[PDB]
């Protein structure tokens, strides 16, 4: 096997570990030892960091951060520099990988190592474009981060090199069970001429990472289990940090009729040992089209008593040791727990070492395919039609990644569009690359690593703008009217009344009656979320069309612009001509974008491209500031359905009339039912029931309450925006953003 | 058939056709009759234009333009406004194609007027979002635009479209055979708002076009013969006009043995009559593999059998009236020339109908696969590998549009980026879209049009630069040197002496002698072709790998940054460091780039998606300025070896020790061979062989010889580009436009 003795003399230099805090290492703390789980040897005492470190740690990334993000050039000479060191001491990172964390030697070396070079490699150029290429673009300040056990040094680089490249400083934390390649990470970063304090890692718990995310930081990105993203979520709910969330979710792989069998058998059997933690993969929920499900599990089982179990440090070892005798626990008792199924192991459990497991002839509604899994262990399930495999696929709460085997070049580009997923692999699994972006979505988390679709969530707007302050309705004396004003709500393509039944009064600055307003309740929401599922259809239409409908609102606004600003100027004192044209520039706007906003293709030094696609998020509840009555609405709506989503939004609450004066736009305009959606009415009813349901998608709050609709949106991990937006400016490109998700499809190119 | 009453009616109401030049139509002048070549009857009178008649439109749109130019959103509407009307008025527009032209009324109502109409309805958003997603782009002013016979109205859409959403004013002369869509295109524009002089048509034969191409515009877009095409670069050549060509080439369509064989022969029968001109399309050279050729062609000549021949206002025909009496001589010859194969026709040639014809059985190496091909008339070969199937395709002097056919994923996507084409459609063939970009390599000429790409050949930057005026070389006293100071030339890996023998004393400023430089002829450029022959492989490669290079490239200078800084300011007089800091600068970015300058997917209203990738020119040879020995050296070569080119620069003639002593720094760098090639000595020696060479891809002239430059392109249609360029500005990002082409490959996609 692999001679770990420079890895030895290394771990006996440093001693005991401190942190490695403004450039330099502090003095060991409260120990505890790090073992190798192969052997059970310790392999080093590593400290549980403190309050105190975590501040200094948050205060050392503070201070270096405005010298750092000054000079690009700069940095780009420093991720070079990280990645050439990663390359020269290779070896001795891959054997440390091994040694602490269990993995086979082969992939450390092959996998985790090269792809953590290439990252800083490629993140480098990120660094040296970004005042010119992103030149409304500057840094976020200081991220925390947090990482698991599964891939320590290659979630490392996906964090640190990014944040880096956009000109912000870090604090992360390794995995408690996994510390030793972060903390050579950090022994490097004075050769590599990182500047004292724009990399810290600090040792520990949960707790410890708990401190991160809770400090005064302006990022907050972590890398681990769906429960601790709805904690983290939960935690920084109101700070106006900005959060990213990979989560869990082991994707579904697909393999058709006219597969290639054996590419397809070996690229599950390579992918065992791989698909463990939360990591972006494919291949732990097998679903195999019924003619060929019989030879595939036949050919899998033989091809799974292939692999070579035993010492990780020997390069023909393919299934190392599980990573800490808690996480054996967990395979253990997942598999004592299941009665479903046919269960075939290639070897009996012995020590640290878990066999690779087979779970086969599982129903398509079985639980086991869609409970967490651990250790290396596959499930599968059958399907009839390609319908039925996407069925399969989607039954989940989780979207992160996916893999399609087919031969036919119409099937397997015809199924990628339709799986939930970040990530869609075609006649592959568990491919990675620095230019192409990954991510989750539905309870899989947000954001995305990777690309220039990754740098997004490093950065903020160059210039700042603010949320305009909210406006208290005008009150009047409260005589009854006599003529028939009171507005209704606007759901599924129709007005209605609001479930409740109740409205109130309008009023003019100086207290004229201006007529009635609904107030709508939870049941309404409901109702429009409904509307909106029925209107799905609408997220599978064409560009063309989508853009058709926006210039006929735009148009059919202007044919009434005068009754529009009049109606503004009742409500507010304030002439309405220039919101009203704002308004019809904002429709214009969006429907120029409705078939502009192209994806993204990446050359990748791997098989083929990849292509980094926008699709729609989906159902949207959004809630509009009281100012700007037209045209705060008009600015959210329109590029959300544009992009393909259909929303609900909850018009100013303080001037609502101008909102419901749209509905007849809407009419004229041939909307199609369900896709646009209007509620009237006090936010506070709304907001949290808008962030907390869990049939939508995301949850755009421009009117406050950001704590609680940030805090609810941890229900599923909806994506959520609570702002600024100033309606005077125009935000279209962004809102773009924030309507799309990225889906990366590795497709064969020659 | 289909009632040709009201375009009777409206050819009758317009009586005989003056032009229309700035908003008004003109007095009839020198009137010749438009000929429905169906009935042989005369349609309309309509006019030759005078010089006199282009100097007017040409003013008129000069005097519109400026106000034109300043609001995007105003041409937005007037663009939505002119789509509009083509819809309103399809089925006009559809019969009077027809009857000018010839064509089937299906296609002309299905596919021509459709296009059309989107064509507009997509670029009214370009100029909504010009502003702000293009800032540093502005308006060229006005362009003279000519179009071809064989789809009168869609070239139209085509030039006037993206021209208008860029805030450039136009001259437009249809093709002098159908004159009368554009005739009603004109009387449209009052109606749609066009301000008075922003579209202007003229009619007339060639000569009227010379005169447009020779007038007072700012660009030259033309769509047409690759004859023409050449005589127009030759007359357009050293007036610094922008210009563009969709010259020849009917496409190859290549059907695999696993191909949908009923759906490849469906494709090619519904083509043949699309096939004529110059237009972007394929099918009219068959290439079919060895194993199904027989199968295909019986299937082929019997589905040419249910071809309907007749009466192109009737619905149900399928093929229509040759365009012309000219055009049905030429098809006649043609076929009377050939001796080759099997000639197989549906029907007798009759009148102005010639019948679907198939040439079958001929040579990979046979003229006819080769020559230029007219009529309704398809020409086929087999092949028996893949290899050779790309070999046969590329085995002409054209590169338009391909088809392939394969029901393989591999196969299809692995056959797609090796044609030589800037279009590929898989699994069909002639799909269009307003967003998905088109146009030639090769000798079928260069530019885009459709999509945000094809919006740059609309433009120029919003900040002018200014080339630097030429530096006359220091003289001295003539003492002979005592030392070995006499630099050689670069090509193919190794320093080489010129072949010519000669090398000319460099001087300092004050004529202190400073060594020797090579002066280069016609046979060290043959010699550095053949050298960037035999490194075709490094247009395959990475963009990881060309960044690695570029990085050791820059390092290496970097290296050597205080000698090449004596040796600029020894020949200059004047301080080297910042020169020297901005080319490792310049290296830097384009290192940077090379990973991450990305193709673009396009939604399209049809099946799948198109990828406009992006693809190296190949072979550049870049003559260099006097100024920035150094800078200007590095500045051009760096951002083209990005793209995957291989180059040969001239350097500075005044100040060429600098590129000499950077020999050492791409041999220490491992530039492969052939990749980077440099010679020395006087630009009037090698500025036309370079322009003129008929193995290179583009030819960079940034020295000057302008004219010559351009000129000499003409010999094969190589991209010229011959300045701006000042060293001092950053270029990088416009330089990779330069050194890239788009090739779009339609997909399946679900």
């Amino acid at each position: 096997p692999e001679s770990a003795k420079e890895a030895y003399a290394w771990l006996a230099e440093k001693g005991d570990f401190g942190h490695f805090i403004g450039g330099a290492w502090t003095a060991p703390g409260d120990l505890f030892a790090t073992v190798n789980p192969a052997t059970g040897q310790t392999l080093a005492q590593v400290s549980q960091a403190t309050q105190a470190d975590v501040d200094a740690a948050v205060k050392a990334a503070r201070k270096a951060q405005p010298a750092w993000a000054k000079d690009g050039a700069a940095r780009a000479r420093v991720l070079y520099a990280l990645a050439r060191l990663l390359q020269k001491h290779a070896r001795l990172f891959a054997v440390l990988e091994t040694l602490d964390n269990g993995k086979p030697i082969r992939e450390a070396r092959d996998i985790d190592v090269p792809l953590a070079q290439r990252h800083f490699y490629h993140h480098a150029g990120y660094a040296q474009l970004m005042g010119t290429e992103m030149p409304d673009r500057a840094p976020l300040g200081v991220c925390g981060q947090v990482i698991p056990w599964n891939f320590p040094l290659l979630m490392l680089a996906w964090k640190i090199a990014p944040a880096l490249a956009m000109g912000n400083t870090v604090v992360l934390k390794p995995a408690e069970w996994t510390p030793l390649t972060a903390l050579l990470f950090a022994d490097i970063c004075g050769q590599a001429g990182v500047p004292a304090g724009v990399v810290n890692i600090v040792t520990g718990d949960g707790a410890v990472g708990e401190m991160i995310v809770t400090a005064q930081v302006d990022k907050v990105a972590f890398t681990g289990s769906t429960a601790v993203g709805r904690r983290i979520r939960e935690a920084t709910a109101g700070t106006g940090k900005a959060l990213s969330l990979e989560l869990g979710g082991k994707g579904p792989y697909v393999v058709c009729d006219d597969a290639d069998i054996d590419s397809a058998v070996e690229g599950l059997v390579d992918a065992i040992w791989f698909n463990q933690g939360q990591v972006c993969c494919a291949g732990s929920r097998l679903l195999v089209q019924e003619g060929i499900a019989d030879v595939f599990h036949a050919k899998l089982r033989a091809r799974m008593d292939s692999l070579r179990i035993g010492d990780p440090l020997d390069k023909c070892i393919d299934i190392g040791a599980m990573v800490h005798p808690d996480q054996l626990a967990r395979v253990r008792d997942m598999v004592a727990a299941n009665t479903d199924g046919e269960v075939y192991q290639t070897a009996v459990p012995a020590g640290c070492y878990y066999p690779p497991t087979l779970i086969s002839g599982l129903a398509p509604a079985s639980p086991l395919m869609q409970q967490e899994i651990f250790g290396p262990v596959l499930v599968s399930t059958t399907f009839r039609t390609p319908a039925e495999a996407v069925e399969i696929a989607n039954n989940t709460a989780y979207g992160l990644a996916a893999s399609v085997w087919s031969e036919n070049v119409n099937l397997a580009l015809d199924l990628a569009p339709k799986l939930v997923a970040g990530i869609v692999w075609i006649n592959g699994t568990n491919m990675m690359d620095a230019a192409a972006p990954f991510g989750g979505v539905r309870e899989s988390g947000f954001g995305r690593e990777g690309g220039w679709e990754g740098l997004a969530g490093y950065t903020r707007p160059a210039i700042a703008t603010k949320s305009p302050a909210a406006v208290a309705a005008y009150t009047g004396d409260g005589a009854a009217d006599g003529l028939d004003r009171t507005a209704k709500l606007y759901i599924g393509g129709k007005q209605t009344r609001p479930d409740g039944g109740y409205s109130r009064a309008v009023y003019g600055p100086k207290g004229k009656l201006l007529g009635h307003a609904s107030l709508s309740n939870r049941k309404d929401l409901r109702n429009a979320v409904e509307a909106m599922n029925a209107a799905s259809g609408w997220s599978r239409t064409t560009g063309h069309l989508r853009a058709q409908i926006l210039y006929f609102i735009g148009e059919n606004l202007s044919a009434r612009a005068d009754e529009f600003a009049n109606r503004i100027k009742d409500m507010t004192g304030k002439d309405g001509k220039a919101e009203v044209a704002a308004s019809i520039d904002r429709l214009f706007s969006a429907a120029a974008w409705a078939d502009k906003y192209d994806g993204q293709v990446k050359g990748v030094p791997l098989r083929g491209v990849a292509l980094a696609m926008k699709e729609p998020v989906g159902k949207i509840g959004i809630l509009c500031p009281d100012a700007a009555p037209l045209l705060g609405l008009v600015s959210l709506m329109a590029p959300a359905i544009a992009m393909g989503n259909r929303v609900t939004l909850a018009a100013s609450e303080a001037f609502p009339l101008a909102a419901t004066d749209f509905y007849q736009v809407l009419d004229t305009s041939d909307v199609p039912a369900g896709v646009v959606n209007i509620l009237t009415g006090a936010h506070a009813d709304l907001a949290e029931p808008m962030a907390r349901h869990l049939d939508l998608d995301a949850v755009w709050g421009l009117s406050g309450h950001a704590q609680v609709i940030e805090a609810a949106s941890a229900g599923n991990l909806k994506r959520s925006w609570t702002g600024p937006f100033d309606p005077a400016h125009d935000h279209t490109r962004d809102i773009l953003s924030h309507a799309t998700e990225v889906k990366t499809i590795w497709v064969p190119y020659g």
